[PDB]
């Protein structure tokens, strides 16, 4: 009664007759696309009890309650899911109740029951009892809930004996259809199943059983079904068949291609009767039991149903991702594409062995077959007419095959053809004949000497750099006077150039399959005089970066073809530096402590050389005489006037252009600025301390409260010859001498006529910045009166005067205003004024 | 004393000695880059009173108050601004007060006084009095306001002498420096200026005057200064010189040049002596009295200081934007670039005439010179060695020059040279020897039949389409069995194809880079049997396009070169029913009125046709017998449970990929769905009304409250042969018959034992949807009691019963529950029950 594999039924009812003998469908089931709606409940399948894989119903016109069709379906194992679901009820025409009243558990996956016009009864199905991970149920698109009309026993429906369960605060009835309920085993069983009338089943059991605690009575087992018994594990000498049972070796190996393409054999590995042996293992020949570990080719086979898997785009190779051996032949016709190689090395650079030929055709977008790295041997079993097993035709742009210094290859059962590839010279294939054991397979016509590699120089010479010279933004370079076999041949020179901090760079990469793409181009012609060797003036170059350069003599390949040698000097690299750095960046600092200033900045933007060191000058700056001449005791001044949470909150992109224009205009101001800021350049002393390597430093031994102007010059290695960079500067203050703002000596009080008192006192020894004013607080009972004394006032009188005071005793105090802030109040000053 | 042009001073003080005689600097002034700080207030220039243009001070070390150096600077005209400013004080080293105490008004532009370390006194300058559009003033970066120290006469100690003005709620003093204030003319003058001690000046006046209301006494005029008098307009026979005066024509022409100057001689136009005459007009020789309109685009010279303005990039041509005639020669070396042409037609497609030669070299990124449209004649005054005035060298990809069906050209004073252009066929240049009057000017060597157009592509024939078989997503196309001069030549056939709804299409639209990227390539080989003419099966074509096609016979050009004839069929434009048609989309509708329903949808996605028509089938759908058998008087049901928008951003759904897989799985379901939803297809009746051309329609004559199922078919031009397309559908309800829910007949009451009352009544004639229940409201004094009667209850009894009522009289009412909603209440029903 074990129907397998999964069953498919569409377009009509009568195919249902194939399910008469099926009890546990070993696979999935499709009952779909039945538009006729011809028949009704004349097909019934009580035997069907469990589906191993998912279920899918769709457009089964004329179906109203699945419980009519499939009763007894206790559990769905759902080992293979639809997408992540084990039951798909998509847009059902006329289904009214889901039925499935005998359905008890869904081991795997979720369900999707949407778009059903008139379907209902989904709500009262507490899938928590039946299904874990219930949150993934997708039942949105069906009938609106108000028109659902969900009624069923217990909740005021006939045969009311439904039970009440709770899911998220809803302790109420559960059910399946109008007639019948949704019952669940009591907690007495725990995880164990049960039967009708609450008789608890066997532990190794699930869904239901015929008698309490009987191995053979179980309608469905819990984990594995074998020998008509539910077992917790596969018995010895038996191997787990997929899903829910064990089988003998002989059964595991006898099964062959039936219905779907089973194919010969069915492996056994790790104690399980699997289909094909897992990674890191290989089945012992055709002996259908065993495995042994392997690597590389063994882990994966790259065969294709097509004998010729041709590739015309990166996506065309997707199926070949992570594969090694193709049991067939290859064919490439990739005409256009950029970045394609970087993805060909990934999709199908793992290819190792090939059972046939390989062919390359009209591959204008490719320049080097090096992207085929893993290939080691070619069989040639499948070979082209003329016995050609490696065909390369009409490739205008191909340069050179696999790197032939360390990489080996072999073509076993055929020859190769080459033609119509003017950038691939014979030197790249003549060596291959040595390396793939194929020197004598073919004549020289199969690799024609006329149209192959015609354009390719093969080989270019190397020019000599007669002189070089750097600047701060410019480099002047020259080369030997190249003299071809016929001088009229050469017509010009090109002087490539680009920033290349790292020597790991070569122009033969082909840039954009040749030139362009970040090798900035410039040209210059040979000067008319034959006595002056070529030179140019590259300029505007970014300071502080190593610059690779090479020279190519563009020539005219005609008449004699390869005899036109071509010319290309070595890839020299030159520093920018006859140069003067472009000042620091992001200069900042603070005063962690008095006499201490921590200074930290960021590297200069265009510093004209390479990492050598920095230089910092700092000068004590004057306390402006301005503030001295001011009586702050009377000055008061007056102020004058006239995605982000901001939501959309845009700003004119033309306003960003305006800001760009303003910044650019400022920078051009700076450019015209620093021309005569430093003409041609081939009250305190300045203190200097050259930083070594890093963008940080600290200066000590500074006055507690003196402001410092900090010039910060970036100086390069060539700074000795051509001076140092211009100056970015910043001013900063030290942390005030703490407690230096308190009074150093006592106060003195003297009587004066008209009930007056003169107060005198000493002055701070080392005031922090400056003493702006003195705040005398005094009074008879409470020191309410507060008066101000300017520094000049104190200087003139050594203090101040208070006039017209009332009779009585008095206490007073004084505080100073340091440029750092308030000073400490004076100690109490006791005095008295007599009425007469 | 009129110093001109603008004055420039840098790097030292002694250059200030060029300002003794300068009263009104006719131009701008730069006093910048003075780092020496050598001298102090020994240079004084009381004469300087006004600057016509902006002023720029920067890096003037040793300067502390500008007012000392330049007193009496009454007004700045600022006709030409720095950026949009007439005064720039950027990083003023040591300036303390801006001075400018005698500065009163700024005519044009704003000021930028920023990032000065110690500058102050900006606040007390009410720029509203001096400056309009004052908002653009930008003074952010200078000394912090707290350390500014902004004080001046009056506001400090001494009796006030500055006047009080108000800007944005601050009515207080205004001033310039510590020694002097910022005085302004009283409102008595209105817009008129004034003198000291408040004597009002002349109307035609500004800044200041020496006596009240005197033309000759004005320190500065208001609009124009001429003949030692301020005037509101230029006097007749005199012509406005730039800015602030008039001049005689003799002077206008005698101003030849000085350092930075052009004309030599200024022209009088529109009543003003300008440098050059404006657009649409031409100077007639050396004439300077007047300027006459020219006519068309003559008025734009495109000369360059360089005799050879070479272009290597689009930006390299920027300066030539909007220009017509180049007084020199052209040189192009644009090797790489895409979209470049579309911008060359803009930057330099306006070029009309050229005074010399033109040269093209190494232009691999260009294929057609049509982008130079406006050129009509070439002079050749500047000519190359060998008298070559038009040179085209080393251009691999050039195909064809300007369009020669209608566009003319002439080269006057030289010949032309070509070479190394294999894709430019000689036909494009042989015609030129006719069109530019140069047929015999040069030998054929300069136009050698060799390397010139060497490769190109011969001359294409046209293939013939033997048959064009079709499908609903697939085309099968063929062509005559092409027979080259030598059969081994041809090696394959490529079949270009793309979607091209519009006839405006040609070969080079989207092929590759130079051909652009829109033509989806494919290749196919001739079948082995010579008796079967070539054919291909194109497939998977997106519906709704006139699917363009063409054929090119790829060959092996060699040995005989041009004799290799090549080929290309016509650009046929096969369309749908080659892609035979399909289904609808996007269905929506509503019911504005009873028996009326508006239907509107959108154009379909995949119908494989063209606008032909739509079809809509609507079927009355059943009022489910389900709801009939349900007593809703007692049914209650039970629910179950368990910088942009990120100002309120909920989340970022980076799972867009996961939605991608789910949606794509949905479409794969749909594809395997409609594969066999409709097998091979080469209680109410359905009603039909084919729509004509649009995506809208309406249905009438429908039951007031019946639900309708609407199938929609994208029936089309060829729906007759291969059937109509799949049916998207939707259900919708009509608007209920309003007022049909009220009772049609009276109620009747009867006595019954046990103090009971039986109520009977008629039933609605045409209920909307269905009558679910009846709400009887009744009571003795107030109809408090409300009871429910099901439709089946009424059917069985024609009404209902009330039992065990108290003695007394009673009034009652009844309301019906239509599927559309509540019905109208019954008229009052009067009855009574007696205790016995
Ligand atoms: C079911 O089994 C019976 C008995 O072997 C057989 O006659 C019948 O054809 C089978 N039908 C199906 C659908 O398996
Ligand atoms: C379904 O059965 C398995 C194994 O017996 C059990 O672990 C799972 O809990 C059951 N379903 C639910 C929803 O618990
Ligand atoms: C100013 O004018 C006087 C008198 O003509 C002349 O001697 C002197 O050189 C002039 N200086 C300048 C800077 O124009
Ligand atoms: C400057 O003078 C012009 C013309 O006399 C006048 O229109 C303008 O208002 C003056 N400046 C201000 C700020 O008003």
């Amino acid at each position: 009664e074990i129907c397998g594999p999964g069953i498919d039924i569409r377009n009509d009812y009568q195919q249902l007759k194939r399910l008469e003998n099926c009890t546990v469908i070993e696979g999935y089931l499709h009952i779909l696309l039945i538009s006729k709606a011809e028949d009704y409940r004349s097909y019934r399948f009580p035997k069907l009890t469990v589906i191993t894989e998912y279920l899918l119903l769709f457009r089964v016109a004329g179906l109203e309650s699945l419980g009519d069709l499939f009763p007894n379906l206790t559990v769905i194992r759902g080992w293979k899911l639809f997408y992540n679901y084990a039951l798909v009820i998509f847009e059902m025409t006329n289904l009214k109740d889901i039925g499935l009243y005998n359905l008890r558990n869904i081991t795997r996956g979720a369900i999707r029951i949407e778009k059903n016009a008139d379907l209902c009864y989904l709500s009262t199905v507490d899938w928590s009892l039946i299904l874990d991970a219930v949150s993934n149920n997708y039942i949105v698109g069906n009938k609106p809930p108000k028109e659902c009309g969900d009624l069923c026993p217990g909740t005021m429906e006939e045969k009311p004996m439904c039970e009440k369960t709770t899911i998220n605060n809803e302790y109420n009835y559960r059910c399946w259809t109008t007639n019948r309920c949704q019952k669940m085993c009591p907690s007495t069983c725990g995880k164990r199943a049960c039967t009708e009338n609450n008789e608890c089943c066997h532990p190794e059991c699930l869904g239901s059983c015929s008698a309490p605690d009987n191995d053979t009575a179980c309608v469905a087992c819990r984990h594995y079904y074998y020998a008509g018994v539910c077992v917790p594990a596969c018995p010895p000498n038996t191997y787990r068949f997929e899903g829910w049972r064990c089988v003998d070796r002989d059964f595991c190996a006898n099964i062959l291609s039936a219905e779907s393409s089973d194919s010969e054999g069915f492996v056994i590995h790790d104690g399980e009767c699997m289909q094909e042996c897992p990674s890191g293992f290989i089945r012992n020949g055709s002996q259908s039991m065993y495995c042994i570990p392997c690597e590389g080719p063994c882990p994966k086979v790259c065969e294709e149903e097509k004998k010729t898997k041709t590739i015309d785009s990166v996506t065309s190779a997707q199926m070949l991702q992570g594969c090694t051996i193709f049991k067939g032949n290859l064919l490439i016709n990739i005409r256009r594409g950029n970045n394609i190689a970087s993805e060909l090395e990934n999709f199908m650079g793992l290819i190792e062995v090939v059972t046939g030929y390989v062919k390359i055709r009209h591959s204008h977008a490719l320049v080097s077959l090096s992207f085929l790295k893993n290939l080691r041997l070619i069989l040639g079993e499948e070979q082209l007419e003329g016995n050609y097993s490696f065909y390369v035709l009409d490739n205008q742009n191909l340069q050179q095959l696999w790197d032939w210094d360390h990489r080996n290859l072999t073509i076993k059962a055929g020859k190769m053809y080459f033609a119509f590839n003017p950038k691939l010279c014979v030197s790249e294939i003549y060596r291959m004949e040595e390396v793939t054991g194929t020197k004598g397979r073919q004549s020289k016509g199969d690799i024609n000497t006329r149209n192959n590699g015609e354009r390719a120089s093969c080989e270019s010479d190397v020019l000599h750099f007669t002189s070089t010279t750097t600047s701060k933004n410019r480099i002047i370079i020259t080369w030997h006077r190249y003299r071809p076999p016929d001088y009229r041949d050469l017509i010009s020179f090109t002087v490539y150039y680009k920033e290349a901090p790292f020597k790991n760079v070569t122009e033969y990469d082909g840039q954009d399959a040749c030139g362009s793409n970040s090798w900035n181009m410039v040209d210059v012609d040979l000067p008319p005089n034959k006595d002056v060797e070529p030179g140019i003036l590259l300029h505007g170059l970014k300071p502080w970066t190593q610059y690779a350069v090479y020279v190519k003599a563009v020539t005219l390949t005609m008449v004699e073809n390869d005899h036109i040698r071509g010319a290309k000097s070595e890839i020299l690299y030159i520093r920018t530096n006859a140069s003067v750095p472009s000042i620091p960046l992001d200069v900042l600092s603070a005063s962690n402590s008095s006499s201490q200033l921590i200074v930290k900045w960021n590297p200069p933007s265009l510093p004209n050389g390479n990492l050598s060191y920095y230089i910092v000058r700092w000068q004590r700056q004057p306390q402006d005489g301005y503030l001295y001449r001011h009586n702050y005791c009377s000055k008061d001044k007056i102020p004058i006037r006239k995605k982000g949470p901001c939501c959309a909150c845009p700003k004119t992109e033309a306003e960003k252009q305006a800001e760009k224009e303003e910044a650019e205009y400022r920078k051009v101001f700076e450019n015209f600025l620093h021309n005569s800021i430093f003409v041609p350049r081939p009250e305190y002393p300045f203190f200097e301390s050259r930083v070594d390597n890093k963008e940080r430093t600290v200066i000590s031994n500074l006055r507690p409260f003196t402001l410092y102007r900090i010039d910060i010059h970036s100086c390069n290695h060539e700074a000795e010859k051509l001076g140092c960079s211009a100056s970015n500067f910043v001013f900063a203050r030290t942390m005030p001498a703490e407690g230096a703002d308190d009074i150093p000596g006592p106060v003195t009080w003297e009587p004066r006529p008209e009930n007056s008192i003169f107060l005198k006192w000493p002055e701070p020894e080392n005031p922090n910045g400056l003493i702006l004013m003195y705040e005398i607080k005094y009074g008879s009972q409470v020191e309410d009166q507060r008066e101000c004394v300017s520094r000049q006032e104190y200087r003139k009188y050594g203090g101040a005067k208070l006039n017209r005071l009332n009779p009585g005793n008095y206490t007073a105090r004084i505080q100073a205003t340091s440029l750092s802030g308030n000073g400490s109040w004076t100690d109490p000053v006791f005095f008295y004024v007599q009425a007469k």
